């Protein structure tokens, strides 16, 4: 089997992309925030204190004919920015793009915190990590893709997203139309339950390669780019006037200026981040200071390929025993 969906940013300046899933019998249809950093599929429902929801569409598990209660079971979830959801757990079938899973845990919840209510565009999460990470307690769930993988054609899913455009996630092949070059597949360590492999360095502009190993995580749920202090300090030095801003919390720069672009290694291949993909535009609006979509990892403890970097390129997350990330240019 195979599965094909187009994944689309929630505003214009790519805060997050979000993805069609239906849930349930009849179908119900959520705009879920697909997630390779974390394992858990939950959603906004009719168990969400009213409060809490504010435009968000809502899996309602009573009208899915196929909906099943997974008795004693809760999840409970925390974010680095400070926001959280919890609730508790059914299984129900799910289908992306055509790819269709039963009995998957999807995750109801009974409550989330402000950023999510305050966000009307997000209806959930779809986890694409490895299993270890997922909440559910007291028995641990299994995602969409484990769930999916022994039935698809090739046990891998691609990431395609776009720059201020629509882009796709397909499951079960590669589609070799959608990018240039060669694919470069590179190591993952499971460890820590991500799809974390080893950078072999960087360039900004058109300066000098850097060979050096930087560690860092495959990560489609987080927006920004976030990598070692020394080397986003190189970075913002060749944008004049770039400053990092404790009130705001992270470098700026003014929005007038010419970003330079990013490169970073996959082997020996190179992945460029265009200069535009770091603008995030202004820090409040009528701001002439813009806020940069490469930031410091220092204070997160490990480094993070987000958004900005992931969608310079066509990724595939190589799902076989033993996993793998590749990366083309597109
Ligand atoms: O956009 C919607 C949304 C909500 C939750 C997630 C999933 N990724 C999250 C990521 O894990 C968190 N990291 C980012 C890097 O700095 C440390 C904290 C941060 O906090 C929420 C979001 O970014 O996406």
């Amino acid at each position: 089997s195979t599965g094909s969906a187009t994944t689309t940013p929630i505003d214009s300046l790519d805060d997050a992309y979000i993805t069609p899933v239906q849930i349930g019998t009849p179908a119900q249809t959520l705009n879920l925030d697909f997630d390779t950093g974390s394992s858990d599929l939950w959603v906004f429902s009719s168990e969400t204190t009213a409060s809490e929801v504010d435009g968000q569409t809502i899996y309602t598990p009573s009208k899915s004919t196929t909906a099943k209660l997974l008795s004693g079971a809760t999840w409970s979830i925390s974010y680095g920015d400070g926001s959280s959801s919890s609730g508790d757990v059914y299984t129900d079938t799910v289908s992306v793009g055509g790819l269709t899973v039963t009995g998957q845990a999807v995750e109801s919840a009974k409550k989330v915190s402000s950023s999510f209510t305050e966000d009307s565009t997000i209806d959930g999460l779809l986890g694409l990590a490895f299993s270890t990470l997922n909440t559910v307690s007291p028995t641990q769930q299994k995602t969409f893709f484990d769930n999916a993988k022994a039935s698809l054609d090739s046990p891998v899913f691609t990431a395609d997203l776009g720059y201020h455009a629509p882009g796709t996630y397909n499951f079960g092949f590669i589609d070799t139309t959608a990018y240039t070059g060669s694919i470069t597949y590179t190591a993952v360590s499971t460890k820590q339950g991500f799809w974390e492999w080893t950078s072999t360095g960087y360039a900004v502009g058109s300066g000098t390669f850097k060979s050096t190993s930087i560690d860092g995580i495959a990560d489609t749920g987080t927006t920004l780019l976030y990598l070692p202090a020394t080397v986003v300090s190189a970075y913002w030095a060749q944008v004049s006037g770039a400053k990092s801003s404790s009130s705001v919390g992270g470098y700026v720069f003014p929005c007038s200026a010419t970003l330079p672009s990013f490169t970073f290694g996959v082997g020996s291949a190179r992945i460029v981040i265009p200069g535009d993909y770091i603008d995030f535009g202004p820090i409040s609006t009528g701001s002439s200071s813009c806020f940069g979509g490469i930031q410091s990892s220092a204070g997160i403890g490990i480094n993070i390929f987000g958004d900005v970097a992931l969608k310079a390129a066509f990724v595939v997350f190589n799902g076989a025993t033993t996993p793998t990330l590749g990366f083309a240019s597109k």
